[PDB]
């Protein structure tokens, strides 16, 4: 009964370049956890939330018709987005835009089997002015029971 | 095209297990950037801030007597801590505690040399109740010009 | 010189089903306090604020032309809406919508007659995804002197 | 149609005077849901959180050794406390104190059985200066899946 | 047209050097408004709030035994303090300290007499690390009806 | 090596009537600091941010093409706007609008020449309902190294 850093897995999927994330994809392949990865460019924060919801449903990480799944996920997304905005969640209303990669991981990270499933949402990318090149990095992670 | 993800380097230092970080430590040597790593266990947020300020100074990443350096670092730390707390920056006052790794990296990551120096502060850890095992992961990143 | 739970009156008007709130309507009828009740469905928070302002003016709880009345009320509304959003006041920008009942009560709740008038704004309903059934409950209360 | 307003039950327990709550206590018996009530006087927010965690555990509403239960409850408590503080969760640090009743209710309130269990935490009280009589009402509600 | 910028008067009292404020002190005499000034050094925010409450009472700007007066003043103080902290109201808990001047002015600044009395609270100072010289300026203003 | 209250200079430019700010304009003329003044009426906060950015670039206080300058300024603007909104930065989404004067000052306020440049953003005006006359005053100040 080993414990796993599910959040760090999600983050690595969001921040490692393609073909560097091989070992993560294999760990998740082994323990048979559901996950998805995606990208979103946004000036409205709801577009982030919807992108992640669209991806998680699409790759069967969560069931769009089951509120407990969607409630779990929604709260994780909002925690992740707070990491990126480092305060109030605003993009366009504060004249900034973000370009982000995301990952979502659903699994059983705890040693005790009774801890059940947990979900992780990671974000990594840039935030900046609406003009290319006037930006820096940002990150977030959200965790919730599911 | 010559730009570097300084934040991702800092986050990788904070999150990769000791002994997995060699290629990040090598890149930093080649560019001759200053950096440091550390760990802090805290039930009060000022202990995080003091720990990272203490580390950065003692490793000569910043000059503790120069306000522009300490001003730049302080704001980057608060940004990183927001990512960890996902809302109001509180630990003990909301009955939670954190165990965090951190890293600080300063160099010049943009192509244009006029962009000068920037500093990244990354936190990766757990947060939870003050009871062993009742915790989950958290992450944060702050960036500032310096 | 009895004291009255004006906030709890407002809340009961917002959360009790119709025909259950009889005794509240009679207490308010007795002490001759002004009040109003209403409903709003919204994806933009300003639509909540405007609905409540429209109702309070309409039922003569406040004077639309007197800023001290409208300043009193506005601040109470925003406190109530914070209860509902449990953090940043966002609906649509965070991909959620709310369906709420409200009540506003204006009166003299304190024992001392010199405490003058006070106003209460209560909200109760659901918040959720923009899709019906994927929602749970929410509440708020705001109090201010007037 | 079979759904229940679990939050409204919790709020009614918290706010109705002792002896007025019988029909709420009866509904809860018929559905066989777990629940508890309590009171806390506090000048620090962690005392609220500790009080409700202590109560829920000691009445077997949650399992203090199971993180998914304590994780679900903790987030519901912070949501309820936001409603009380109407902004930053502070008491003593902003020179205020609170006297609150609380209730926690867990059962399954949705029609579809797959929605499983949810927990409500409700706070109703006063908040004010640390001087007798310089206070007004406050309320909060938090809901989470569990 | 007869309106007065009561907040600007309060801010000018707080920020102008002693001996530069005479014309503001004169305007206040002519209108016979109540007011007070003061200084507070603090590492905890409640010390600000207590200091301004203490000053207002002891100079008879407000009646410490009347809740409507203390309620009006308290909210104006928290607003002013938000301007100083530029986010979460924290000093010591985020490893910073402040040295502030304040002023409180109450009179009736609107044209229409029905608008009655209003109170302004202004803070002007520095905030910084608890080390001499590692600081910069900050300001705040709060207004409320009273 | 004298120290200068650069923030208080910016604030005075934002709050003093025209022809009253003479001595400030002369001090800045003497030390040869860059600055600009402006006005903005807005119901969307990004319109404030853009107005100030447009003015600062236009009067050569900052270089629009240099991210370190624009990053410095952006953060100062957001600190200033927090002073005005006294919490969450919202105007129209919370059914309020603002009419503001601003000033931006860039200079070398510290005694030590190694402290380099710093920038100040001040705001002063009114915030209120979208209807004229139902408003009161607001202020903010942001400081950052540059
Ligand atoms: N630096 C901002 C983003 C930005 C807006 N404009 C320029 N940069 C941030 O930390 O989010
Ligand atoms: N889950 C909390 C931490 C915690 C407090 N108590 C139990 N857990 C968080 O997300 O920060
Ligand atoms: N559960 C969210 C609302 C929601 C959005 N999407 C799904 N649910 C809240 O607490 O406000
Ligand atoms: N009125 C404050 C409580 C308070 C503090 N001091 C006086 N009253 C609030 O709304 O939370
Ligand atoms: N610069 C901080 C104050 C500070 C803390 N440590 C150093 N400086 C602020 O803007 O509030
Ligand atoms: N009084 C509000 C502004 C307002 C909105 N509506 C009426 N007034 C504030 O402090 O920001
Ligand atoms: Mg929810
Ligand atoms: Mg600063
Ligand atoms: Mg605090
Ligand atoms: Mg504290
Ligand atoms: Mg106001
Ligand atoms: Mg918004
Ligand atoms: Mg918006
Ligand atoms: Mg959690
Ligand atoms: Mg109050
Ligand atoms: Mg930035």
């Amino acid at each position: 009964e080993k414990s796993v850093r599910i959040g760090r897995q999600a983050l690595l999927l969001a921040m490692l370049d393609e073909g560097e994330e091989g070992a993560i994809l294999d760990e998740l392949r082994a323990s048979n956890w559901r996950y998805c990865q995606g990208r979103v460019g946004a000036m409205e924060p709801q577009k982030i939330v919807a992108a992640i919801e669209t991806a998680a449903k699409r790759h069967e990480v969560v069931d769009g018709s089951l509120y407990r799944d969607m409630h779990a996920l929604y709260h994780a997304i909002l925690e992740a987005v707070h990491g990126v905005t480092r305060g109030q969640v605003e993009l366009g209303d504060l004249l900034r835009t973000a370009g982000l990669r995301f990952a979502v991981v659903r699994g059983t990270p705890y040693e005790q089997p009774k801890e059940g499933e947990w979900i992780a949402v990671a974000l990594y990318g840039t935030i900046g002015a609406p003009v290319r090149g006037l930006e820096h990095e940002a990150v977030g992670l959200g965790i919730n029971h599911i």
